DNA sequence: AAATTTGTTTACTC
DNA sequence: GAGTAAACAAATTT
């Protein structure tokens, strides 16, 4: 199932965080010290971060990519080493 | 030139 | 709106 209590950020056993994939990722970019990360390093911040991601990779990366492009406050820039994705907090 | 990842939508529940 | 699934297209690497 889901959470059982109000544990903090253990991510050591295979429970479905109680959060949003909106928000999960905006968390995912602000973590990053210059504010942006490639696709791919939030797909490692997500495994790395959650024991419940490591299992049905196909499932969520998916769902990833859709809230992406879906929200008008997640932004993609072309970098010198390529394709980041920021957000806009306004 | 594939192959494959990375971006956009659309639709269907709930 | 959120999560999921999927069809289809763009951009990016083998």
């Amino acid at each position: 199932p889901e959470f059982f209590h109000n544990m903090d950020y253990f991510k050591y056993h295979n429970m479905r965080p109680p959060f949003t994939y909106a928000t999960l990722i905006r968390w995912a970019i602000l973590e990053a010290p210059e504010r942006q990360r490639t696709l791919n390093e939030i797909y490692h911040w997500f495994t790395r971060m959650f024991a419940y991601f490591r299992n049905h990779p196909a499932t969520w990366k998916n769902a990833i990519r859709h809230n992406l492009s879906l929200h008008k406050c997640f932004v993609r820039v072309e970098s010198e080493k390529g394709a980041v994705w920021t957000v806009d907090e306004f």
